Parts: C-alpha cells; sequence; structure tokens
C-alpha cells in the first residue's frame, strides 16, 4: 500500500510538472512569436 | 517486495531526471532563441 502510494504520487506529481513546464513552454512560444513579429 | 521497490524507485528516479533535463532543455531552447534573436 505505502510503496504503491509512493509510486502513484510520484508519477502524478511528475505529469503535473509536465503540464506546468509545457504550459510555460506554450507561453514561451507566444512570447517568441511576439518578439520576432515586429 | 524489496526487489520490486528497487525497480519502482529506479524507474521513478529515472523519469524524474528526464523531467529535470527536459526542463533545462526547454530553458536552453529559450536561451538559444534569445541569443540569435539579436
Amino acid at each position: 500500500d505505502r510503496s504503491e502510494d509512493a509510486r502513484a504520487n510520484a508519477e502524478l506529481l511528475l505529469k503535473g510538472d509536465e503540464q506546468t513546464h509545457k504550459q510555460r513552454m506554450d507561453i514561451a512560444n507566444i512570447l517568441q512569436s511576439q518578439r520576432q513579429n515586429q
């Protein structure tokens, strides 16, 4: 049970960080798009 | 149990390092984008 919950929370936290850094990645795409736009 | 926990912690640590180096990889994308921007 406790080893399982360790694994689960680890992977879930991992994909949460994937969503955060991917989201800020998209933000970076919009910023770079704006900076060479002009 | 103990061999299983070895495997699990190994894979989870591995994918965590994948998230770290991928994250700094994205940082590197932003940096290279900035250095040839000008």
